[PDB]
């Protein structure tokens, strides 16, 4: 149907905004420590303590096959990422300290991006 093809070109819109925010975000991490999974091969015990782990690769896998049906579930994978990390890691690592001036810089992305989803609708 005609109304089918107009949510399907609504989501190919969405998913194409939630790109660019995700370029930005990822440009808040330029050390790269939050671009890819960790590790179960060199951080074995990690299911134990995370029982989500996510990461920018994931997100972007979920993004392309255009799995993010509204931007609160493209942040809640966004804020896996902080928040796990934070769990991890103590307060006086790099680690965390990255997580929080991703979350501090990102939040000021998400701000914007929120405002333009209810905007264009």
């Amino acid at each position: 149907s005609m109304e089918q093809v107009a949510m399907e070109l609504r989501l190919t819109e969405l998913t194409r905004l939630l790109r660019s925010v995700l370029d930005q975000l990822q440009d808040k991490d330029p050390a790269r420590i939050f671009a890819q999974p960790v590790s179960l091969k060199e951080v074995p015990d990690y299911l134990d303590h995370i029982k989500h782990p996510m990461d920018f690769a994931t997100m972007r896998k979920r993004l392309e096959a255009q799995g993010y049906k509204n931007l609160h579930e493209f942040e809640e994978d966004f804020d896996l990422i902080i928040d796990n990390c934070m769990k991890y890691n103590a307060r006086d690592t790099v680690f965390y300290r990255a997580a929080v001036r991703l979350r501090d810089q990102g939040g000021v992305v998400l701000r914007q991006a929120r405002r333009e989803v209810d905007s264009i609708g």
